[PDB]
């Protein structure tokens, strides 16, 4: 198997250095957040969503530092396109959990509405179509990217509805500022996901593998570590409000 | 890109014929079920889960008859392993919806418990690990298959709990026989999914591409078309019971 499109070049030895540094920073942040969540589960209240997302992010970052360009994480394909399977697998593992966290922002409701079901179905669909577009190499890539755009538009509409509902159910004060910050982080990072797809090697080859890895690491820290930490803080504030007033 | 493991052989020209015949049968069954579900949505009650699963199955069967060995549906990989991406993408699209149907068997409850959330997370994880094992080529394949086995064991435990809960909430009579048949179909087909993985080219190369396609088509008809039709019949019986008694 030669396929000269496999060797190519992943970066410029400076994007590689930035990617390694950001991977170390993400690993450290995920590890520290995991110890913090373990301590909180021991003492305070803690949700399973943030812990699961942090654990998956830590595992993904370790595998990205070690074997990002190896077969399970990087599919090389007969078309000459190196597909970052690790990215989309981690998306499938985390983003549904992030939206399960988005529903029931206040970690108090035990049940989930059908809007959550539509959210999850649309998100799984949009990640599936994004992966297929990454592996689709051509006009099929454009078709599957547009399918993912439609699914992600539905996902964004449902997520915006969930964010408005959370903003209104949450107590007035610090809680709504935390909800607004969560919404900002969520929408910016989840809208940079398709932007990075377009700019990355999976779309127009502008960002290269290492630059795309750098950008995806940054918005991965934003969308999962920082967003999960803000969700945990929102849950802590809600628990305090329930203890005092409720 | 030569990679002599890509050409190989997909079947014996009889497994190919059986695969084509079963694809035509699945396409016809999905089309007829789609007209039936459209008629039911027009006249009777009909759930979105069965319609969505049938539509995805019809699209998947069309793409399997036409471009099953083409790049978007078949990733060829630098390792020489032809990965059936269409299979795992369709799994990610349907199986979560099948489990959303498994929760709320009686199409009456608007809310979903955290057990449904765990079901969906475990199922997405098990499909992700199955895809990674299909692309992982070696001891990494075994490791990811075992990870998928753990996730699918959790999924099966939660699905069994959901089936017992549905069997007990459903009215006594035809409804519980339909629930039992749904449970039998679900567990047999979803347990043949890893059996077919083991026997297929993604595991031990015993079934070949065409034989694996034949088996997956059969248990795809069982797990999605027949199971969805039985779920629709259960919902129809429950609606009749509500109309008469409830
Ligand atoms: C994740 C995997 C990525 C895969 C990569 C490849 C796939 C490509 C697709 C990925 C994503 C593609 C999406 C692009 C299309 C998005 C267009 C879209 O649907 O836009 C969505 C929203 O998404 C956005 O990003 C636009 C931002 C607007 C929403 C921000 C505020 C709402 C929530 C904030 C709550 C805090 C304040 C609440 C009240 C404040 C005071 C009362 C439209 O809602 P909506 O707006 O109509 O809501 C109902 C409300 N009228
Ligand atoms: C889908 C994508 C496939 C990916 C392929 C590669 C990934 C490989 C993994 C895929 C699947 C891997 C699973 C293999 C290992 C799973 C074994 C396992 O976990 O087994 C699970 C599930 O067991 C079964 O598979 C069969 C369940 C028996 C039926 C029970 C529910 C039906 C109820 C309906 C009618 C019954 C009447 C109810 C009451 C009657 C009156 C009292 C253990 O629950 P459980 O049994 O302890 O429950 C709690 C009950 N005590």
């Amino acid at each position: 198997c030669y396929c000269a499109g496999w060797i190519e070049s992943r970066g410029t030895n400076g994007a590689q250095t930035a990617s390694n540094v950001l991977q170390w920073l993400a690993a450290g942040f995920s590890i520290l957040l995991l110890m913090f969540y373990a301590y909180q589960t021991w003492k305070s209240t803690c949700g399973w969503e943030e812990i699961y997302v942090c654990a998956i992010e830590m595992v993904k970052v370790i595998l990205e530092f070690f074997f990002e360009f190896k077969n399970p994480s990087m599919l090389y394909l007969a078309t000459g396109h190196r597909v970052q399977w690790l990215r989309y697998a981690e998306w499938l593992l985390t983003c549904p959990v992030i939206l399960i966290h988005l529903s029931n922002l206040t970690g108090l409701s035990n049940d989930y509405s059908r809007r959550t079901m539509g959210l999850l179905v649309s998100d799984i669909g949009t990640i599936v179509w994004g992966a297929t577009s990454a592996m689709a190499t051509g006009y099929v890539k454009v078709i599957f990217f547009c399918l993912g755009l439609c699914y992600g538009a539905n996902t964004f509409f449902h997520a915006a509805k969930a964010y408005i509902e959370g903003y209104h159910t949450v107590p007035k004060g610090r809680c709504r500022q935390v909800v607004t910050g969560m919404a900002w982080l969520f929408f910016v990072s989840w809208g940079m996901f398709p932007i990075l797809f377009i700019l990355g090697p999976e779309g127009f080859g502008v960002l290269s593998v290492y630059g795309s890895t750098v950008g995806h690491t940054i918005i991965d820290l934003m969308s999962k570590n920082c967003w999960g930490l803000l969700g945990h803080y929102l849950r802590v504030l809600i628990h305090e409000h329930i203890l005092i007033h409720g």
